């Protein structure tokens, strides 16, 4: 029984292959059949392009090999290659061209998902061109989801040549018959099939997936969409920056690009954007996902006013210029949501584009007390409840994984009220002592964030709810503002206390604003509806952030 | 006696004054005098830029306002403002042409340097424009080098109101008389000086200085050449990043656009790029100081073979996947410019550009030993001396400031002889027990080395010269390759051991190379010409790396 797949690269993983341009380019030209493809593999094993793939020679050098095996071929064909034949411009515009096998890329996912080892092996050479970065690009993008990566130009060997195929089943630690083997080169396969192991011969995606699910018993066509690729906490680059004596704050860092600054809400983590950071960074842009303040690693100071927003917005500015950057967009989620839109309106300069995710921009009332604000609203009972010092941190700190359970749970598995918090004495008065596993979540997610709480519980967090009059008052010094800046605003359809709602006289205030709406979604956006909040914040980004 | 230096910004840390661009675009459009400096501050206090001063509203809201009473003025003036007046447009070419005044901020280093405490106290405004980063960078740049930025529209107040001198005082901490405030607006100087604080009216930045001098008895004007700015590990981000298993690898990270990977020597620090951190980061590049394998807060596996260049490039590929960058431009010092070297033969993809400092690319010679090649060359016995395992250790470890203080010499002050280290049994031998510091370095400087040096010792940093068998047996397999992606090969003239002579033959194996030569230069190349060093990066950078 099979326990390991290996997948090419061209023509397997990622298409057109870079290979059948040569047969395109010779019907172009309307040079004779396969003349490119024979100068192309002009003397075997002892030709240029085995030299290219053991890596003895770099791109850039096989190049003007390669012009001469063109013009050797076509002297014998008695032809002329053009006036203005170019193998560099042919190669870059082919390279460029390739994408990944979307189809074939889930195939392998899904396998590895179920327990298989994955690999992919190619004959590729070490691109020194002036244009390598796209192709830099493709293999980090696809790398990052195999246990291994065997490059011939590395090894020093190639495919066909028998001692690859015994390396590859070394680096697997697998007999022959366990391995099942795609590629689109029969020449290529034969080596794989004569040591036993069970061979895909890739012409069409959809028929190669169908003999890979036969063999392997797995379903792979016709699947549900997949989830966006996740966070394996311990394979991010964690970042640490001292904004006062006393406070640190934590990040995860991916990707390169404009700087983008995740705010999470409450009581969540950087990682409750698992789902946005490898999308987000792959779309372009440099990801720093927080721990707020209060949270995970970052430093969590006992005292209320450590948490007011004035402070809390000062030490992000503090943030930006230890890191040296001049700006950042803000994306905000909850209580984050909150810090973006005054980060927005008291540190303009600093903030390239502003978005939240449920979060309104509602102005302060000069007229009203903070604290007659939420009284007003039965949905906000909770935040009375969370006021008084210790009532909520001894509740929510008493069971942690029954905390998150209880709260991280999709609009259709409440156990959760919400409202008449106070008069029942609790928030987990009605709730199970073990509540079910949310779809959205995993057991090990959960044990994430039990993990994370265990460092500084409830006390910082709940402090963010603590400082109504002081945020108040800050906040009114901003009446007469206006937010210009680009920003968008993401109503969740089923977040019944941030209801869509409340962001109806957003526009009042943020002429300019741009939203986007997401149906069937509670109040753990990123996490609920990953893939939609990803396609939002993408297209948003891409047209006004840079 | 004075203790604190308080420096407006316009017209004073930066130049030309946004504000003097008001009478020159009245005198371009030949407007009546006075007209668009009238406009501006019309209504004072009540006024539209006062409010935009005090934070009230911003810049893009101030601009509609300005241009009302532009018109109220050119009215009153019985004159008409052209056909395409545009205040955005004028604003705009203003800040963007404004700089910092060098020799200012030059004055304010010095007294910060003597234990002045020093700030800005600036009439600002919240810049939400498009093109706001121009101006977010500049107060970056500035920033950094003061105690404190008070700004009017963050702090509410605006000169010349009694209240925020006040304020000033408090933040200060310090009596009127002890500060020295220089401003070039005579209205604002008047409440200072009505205080009893020592007072600098700002025309011409010389008589500024030369009044500033005279009152602190601090030379600040004809000073010689400063060194270029440091950094103070604690202000760092410091980035961490498991590589393998038992390896991890630390960094520390300034600036943002395309990587530029340092990578140290022996028996180095992230901490010996501390001049060249600041400046790469000020020159538009995102810098990455390693601490390499065996170094300060990266792993230092005991192993022989987890130091062989083979595996440390394999690593510093693993680096840029985890961190998700498809390249960085590499630079090296010394085992660094060593590793540098092979990561532009195996791993040209991955290399933008590549710099070495004094250490040339020579290659493996296939008909001889690498024992044999060291032994040829006699400024080399010191390797050979390194050889044996515990020998070098024992020695380097006995006393760390000592080794610290004995290696880290200018041309002109060695203690360390670098031959015949094995017949004289060891590397300090004919070494004073407390050698006098060297004028390269702070004693606090050589006690961050030793820190450093006391979690791992000399074992990792020693192993990188234990491969010498291994590395000529993997650089063999590059013989027939060539360097043609951008490099840079940078030569000490005073180096002794890693003379500029042995480059000579570089351009063999990389034809395109470019050039970079020190005069007076030892090997500790970044800090012996730290000034020399940047201009040299920067412009192979800016011409060579994007
Ligand atoms: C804002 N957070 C805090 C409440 O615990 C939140 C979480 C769950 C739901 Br449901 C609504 N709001
Ligand atoms: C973000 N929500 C937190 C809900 O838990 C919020 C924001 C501002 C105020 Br006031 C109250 N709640
Ligand atoms: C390469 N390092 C190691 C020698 O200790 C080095 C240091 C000092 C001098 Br001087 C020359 N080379
Ligand atoms: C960089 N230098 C280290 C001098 O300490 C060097 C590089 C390669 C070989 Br082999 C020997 N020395």
């Amino acid at each position: 029984t099979l326990r390991a797949a290996v997948f090419d690269l061209d023509g397997v993983l990622a298409l057109p292959a870079v290979f059948g341009v040569l047969g395109r380019t010779e019907e172009a030209l309307a040079l004779p059949r396969g003349l490119l493809n024979d100068a192309f593999q002009k003397g075997g094993p002892e030709g240029a392009t085995t030299r290219l793939m053991k890596g003895e020679i770099t791109l850039s050098q096989w190049i003007p090999l390669m012009e001469e095996n063109c013009r050797k071929c076509s002297e014998t064909a008695k032809v002329c290659l053009p006036k203005n034949f170019s193998i560099k411009e042919i190669f870059d515009k082919a390279i460029s061209a390739r994408k990944i096998n979307r189809p074939m890329l889930q195939a392998a996912l899904m396998l590895r998902k179920k327990g298989f080892t994955t690999a992919i092996l190619t004959n590729t050479w070490l691109d020194d061109r002036a244009e390598r970065d796209g192709l830099a690009q493709l293999m980090c993008e696809l790398k990052m989801h195999f246990d291994f990566l065997i490059e011939s130009c590395q090894v020093g060997m190639v495919k066909p040549e028998p001692q690859i195929y015994k390396f590859l089943l070394d680096t697997l630690k697998a007999s022959p018959s366990e391995v099942v083997f795609l590629d689109d080169i029969g020449a290529n396969l034969k080596p794989a099939r004569d040591l036993g192991m069970v061979t895909i011969l890739v012409q069409d995606t959809d028929t190669a997936l169908k003999e890979l699910e036969k063999v392997t018993g797995i379903q792979l066509l016709n699947t549900p969409a997949p989830l966006p690729t996740s966070c394996n906490p311990s394979d991010m680059s964690h970042g640490y920056v001292t904004v006062k004596p006393r406070v640190r704050l934590h990040f995860v860092e991916l990707g390169s690009g404009p700087a983008v600054c995740l705010c999470h809400g409450f009581p969540e983590s950087w990682y409750s954007w698992r789902y946005q950071i490898p999308a987000l960074a792959q779309a372009g842009y440099r990801v720093l996902a927080m721990d707020m303040k209060g949270y995970g690693e970052s430093s969590a100071p006992p005292e209320i006013e450590e948490y007011c927003m004035e402070v809390l917005c000062k030490e992000m500015v503090t943030f930006l210029d230890k890191l040296g950057l001049s700006q950042a967009v803000f994306i905000g989620h909850d209580w984050g949501g909150m810090l973006v839109w005054y980060m927005a309106l008291f540190y303009p300069e600093r903030v390239r584009a502003v978005a939240s995710l449920n979060t309104p921009f509602i102005p302060a009332n000069p007229n009203m007390s903070p604290l007659e604000s939420i009284k007003a609203n039965p949905v906000f009972d909770y935040q009375l409840y969370f006021q008084e010092p210790g009532v909520a941190e001894a509740e929510l700190e008493q069971n942690l994984s029954r905390t998150f359970k209880s709260l991280f749970r999709a609009s259709d598995e409440s156990v959760l009220s919400m409202h008449k918090v106070c008069e029942a004495g609790g928030l987990f008065v009605n709730s199970p002592e073990e509540p079910s596993l949310s779809r959205m979540v995993t057991e090990e997610e959960i044990q994430f964030y039990v993990q994370q709480f265990k460092k500084s519980g409830f006390r910082g967090p709940l402090n963010w709810y603590r400082n109504m009059e002081r945020n108040w008052k800050w906040a009114c010094k901003s009446l007469g503002r206006k937010i210009l800046i680009p920003a968008l605003m993401v109503t969740a359809e089923k977040d019944f206390v941030l209801v869509p709602q409340m962001s109806q006289h957003m526009e009042d205030w943020i002429p300019h604003l741009k939203r986007g709406h997401i149906e069937d979604c509670g109040h753990w956006t990123q996490m609920d509806k990953p893939t939609e909040v990803n396609q939002i914040l993408i297209k948003w980004l891409d047209s006004d952030a840079r």
